[PDB]
Formats: structure tokens, sequence, C-alpha cells
């Protein structure tokens, strides 16, 4: 294809998804830096209530080297979170993730997602709660604060997009739990006729 990528190369971008994220890439496809390759569908409320609590949580998803084991934690901002965790930072089990140590690694690992969030919590009026995540990207303070009334299929965020970091060649993974798209620098082959 005129250009590879080697089998030693390593993801210049690896992005985490939802199961539910709409790809906008297929496996072997070039994109270029700020091309749309994913989108997460809109967060709609799934049972009428009113808003209780919103509240700032950082979700830190960890996997094993060998990738055989994933943990995902939302913390609360007043926990108290390192600013130097960041993705790629290795994490250790048993030691904490939050400054208040009520947090604790599980795994020996890396980072691989770590994301600003609001947690939104929803309360029927028969007693009942239920919890959103909304990506900082899609929240809309104006319409997602406490006291505010939502109704049964109201959206509370919309579709969240996902643009290339990067450029290059486009490996699409479908996991039962997640997706990923991983984009890998490309090398030019020798002119073979």
């Amino acid at each position: 294809p005129e250009e590879v990528v080697l089998d030693a190369t390593s993801p210049s971008e690896r992005l985490i998804l939802s199961p539910k994220a709409k790809l906008h890439v297929n496996n072997g496809k070039d994109v270029n830096k700020g091309d749309l390759i994913a989108e997460e569908p809109p967060i709609y409320a799934r049972r009428s209530g009113v808003i209780v609590d919103v509240k700032n949580v950082r979700k830190i998803v960890v996997e094993t080297i060998d990738r055989k084991y994933t943990k995902t934690y939302y913390i609360p901002e007043s926990a108290g979170i390192e600013p130097g965790l960041r993705v790629g930072t290795k994490v250790k089990q048993g030691l904490p993730l939050s400054k208040n140590e009520e947090y604790i690694c599980e795994l020996d690992g890396k980072i691989v997602e770590i994301e600003r969030m609001k947690k939104v919590v929803v309360q029927t009026p028969d007693g009942e709660q239920d919890v959103y995540y909304i990506p900082l990207d899609v929240f809309d303070r104006d319409r997602i604060k406490k006291g505010k009334e939502v109704k049964q299929g109201e959206m509370l965020a919309e579709a969240r997009k996902f643009f290339a970091k990067v450029s290059g060649r486009v490996e699409v993974v479908d996991y039962s739990t997640r997706k990923e798209i991983r984009i890998y620098k490309t090398k030019r082959r020798k002119l073979f006729p």
C-alpha cells in the first residue's frame, strides 16, 4: 500500500470506547490528525425524577501489561487525585489511587484511560436512584444541575465525538465490554514491481 505498519510499532493513540460507540473508521484505513473516528451515543434518562447530586469525579481505567485484566474506578475529585496520573502511568497493586487512600489500585499495570466526568444522581418520585457518568465534553451546566427535574427518555447529554489525535493507519478491536481504535505510524516501503 506504499506505506506499511511494522509489526514492532506500538500505537501512537489507543482510544478506549464504550461498546455502544459508533465507529467512523475500519481496519486498515489511513486517517489524518483531526478526522472524526468515533461517536459515543447521547445519554438519556432511564426514569423520570429529580437531580439530587452532581459531583466531579475522575474515571480511571487500569489494565495489566498482558491485557488479561482491567479495572475501572470512579474516584471523587475530593478524594484527591495526583496531577501526575495520566495515560501510560505505571501503577502497582495495593498502592492508593487517591490522596485519602480510600481508593486502592487492584492491578499491576498501566492507566489506559483517565477522564474528568460529572457523576449525576437522579432520584425517582418513589425513592429509587439512577447514576449517570457524564464526560465533561458533553456536560451542560445549565441543564444538569441539582434540583432540576428530568423526564424518562430526555437527553441528559449529547453524543460525544472523537477526532484522531495523530495521523496514521487504523486498527479497530471489538470486545464484549468495550471497543478500541489504535492508530499506528506508517513507514514507506521500497518501490517493488
